[PDB]
């Protein structure tokens, strides 16, 4: 109720793509938002705005000692995240994991055509 909020949570280079085919992956920026979370770079696109409402969930990979993090969305894609910064990605998911769970615990009580005008 107008007190404190957290708009841009964490921003920065971050790598996702391929997933049935990781032979080669791509650096693109990313923007992890309070609900949003934009995704540019290179190439080109007509809109790249996406939320955190979705993700089914999020955790990291590991090769002996460690390979990268990873992204699987609900909707039933994926996606591989890849970074240099160690912390960055975990940062990101700690603030992306939340993203993704408090638009669920939002969205939760969420009805499936009912209404039910009381009773």
């Amino acid at each position: 109720g107008s007190h404190m909020g957290k708009d841009c949570i964490m921003h920065g280079y971050m790598s996702k793509m391929g997933n049935p085919f990781l032979t080669q992956w791509q650096r693109r920026y990313f923007y992890l938002f309070p609900n949003r979370l934009e995704w540019r770079g290179e190439g080109e696109a007509p809109q790249s705005l996406l939320t955190m409402e979705e993700i089914q969930s999020v955790e990291e990979t590991q090769i002996k000692e460690r390979k990268c993090l990873l992204l699987k969305i609900r909707g039933g894609k994926q996606f591989i995240l890849q970074c240099d910064s160690d912390p960055e990605l975990v940062q990101w998911k700690k603030e992306l994991r939340d993203a993704y769970r408090e638009a669920q615990q939002l969205v939760q009580r969420v009805p499936k055509m009912k209404n039910k005008p009381r009773s």
